[PDB]
């Protein structure tokens, strides 16, 4: 019984150039069924954002999902010039 997308969910804007949208999205991860494995950042304002949206690997997401791991989004992994 997969939950459709009637109400809100992870269909948001992980970034300013996000493309994740059920209108044309699908379960890419092998551990997922029909939803983007969003990730939480730990830099000042922790937020939620898709993983593939930042050119990430499915394995790294699994490893980072082990529990204890300083996970960092893409816009806060190497802040310096922009
Ligand atoms: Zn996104
Ligand atoms: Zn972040």
């Amino acid at each position: 019984g997969p939950l459709g997308s009637p109400e809100f969910g992870y269909w948001i804007t992980c970034c300013p150039t996000c493309d994740v949208d059920i209108n044309t999205w699908v379960p890419f991860y092998s551990t997922e069924l029909n939803k983007p494995a969003m990730i939480y950042c730990s830099h000042g304002d922790g937020h939620w954002v898709h993983a593939q949206c930042m050119d990430l690997e499915e394995r790294t997401l699994i490893h980072l999902s082990e529990g204890s791991n300083k996970y960092y989004c893409n816009e806060h992994v190497q802040i310096a010039r922009a």
